[PDB]
């Protein structure tokens, strides 16, 4: 009450996110404080229609998901609106179809197995996001030993395309290994999706090793 | 009047975060005015030429944005009034055509006297390529770089400890980062750090 009214800073940073089965969601920088409680509202729309203005609530000024159903493939405009007594200002427009802006569900089901009998592998499977069949995913397989204090990452390039299975080789002999894996849309336009439960196997003891030993 | 000649020497480079760039060789002086048109195209997609200024007619930067693990075709298209001649095409995924930013928040740790912990921040695209490294040093007073064997920094980390180092001594660092595989352009070097080996009383007896 002590303090000076300010009119509303024009919003920046306007993003939205759509994090897989949940309404979209836009975040942005209301900027300084007005002390003036400022009233912000997500506008939205088609270039064939104008959906609900979405109320910023009280705790968080400064986010707002949206009312209606995501539908991918097309483009909606996008603003926010801040308001208080002494103006109203809106940001900058972005315009964007919300395939582009998908955070989907980590991969799960996650689980690794030995197979071809090599003590040098892990198998890992999985099943992928019901969002695959909205975009084509992409992946960060991670790994490491149990004891290992940072993680490793298969090169991105030989995990660029769906899939729900991915066999890591060159691992030692008779060690337990972690795995972890995230997701999002295969050309790199959207978000990673949060990293899935950890999963962990342990490789075969190596028999021609213990052979050659005890010759 | 010359026809202008075919282009030569087409090379792309994507910096990270930016636009592709691809520069080439115009090649002889036509005389008369000429267009240079970088095409570029997806077996699925035909993108926008993107028509070289007038201050730079060897390179041109594209309006669309990366899209790494796809293969892109792309040539270059001279023309004037004497005829019209296209370089050799070249086909390439730009994931092997990236300069990254700097590794960055480079800095120096000792809570040692032959040894200094380093410690920084990857660039992003350390989530569409491993990196490998290029780590150098010297001390404060020298004017050339030393270098940690590229080997030992051949995969992504965000920390190194540089050992072997002297006493009584304060150390200069700089890295720079690129493909792990060697496929691509190293990033510039990243902003120097510095930090100081502490003592070693044994050394100091033996160079006093």
């Amino acid at each position: 009450p002590g303090s000076s009214g300010l009119p509303p800073e024009k919003p920046k940073n306007l993003s939205c996110i759509v994090n897989e089965g949940k309404k979209m969601r836009c975040e942005w920088d209301g900027g300084r404080e007005t002390h003036l409680e400022t009233n912000f509202t997500l506008k939205s729309e088609w270039a064939t229609h104008k959906f609900a203005d979405c109320k910023a609530k009280r705790d968080t000024p400064t986010s707002c998901t949206v009312d209606y159903s995501t539908v991918y493939f097309v483009n909606i405009e996008v603003w926010v609106e801040a308001e208080n007594a002494l103006g109203k200002v809106t940001s900058d427009h972005i315009n964007f179809d919300p395939v582009y802006k998908v955070k989907p569900n980590p991969p799960h089901n996650l689980s690794v197995i030995n197979s071809e009998e090599l003590s040098s592998i892990l198998k890992l499977t999985w099943t992928n996001p019901s969002i695959k069949s909205v975009i084509i995913l992409k992946y960060n397989i991670q790994y490491r030993t149990k004891d290992a204090s940072t993680w490793s990452q298969i090169p991105p390039e030989d995990t660029a395309s769906t899939r729900s299975s991915f066999t890591v080789q060159d691992l030692k002999p008779f060690t337990e290994y972690v795995f972890r894996i995230r997701c999002m849309k295969e050309d790199g336009k959207g978000y990673w999706s949060d990293w899935s439960e950890e999963a962990s196997g342990i490789t075969y003891e190596d028999r021609p090793s213990k052979e050659p030993s005890f010759w």
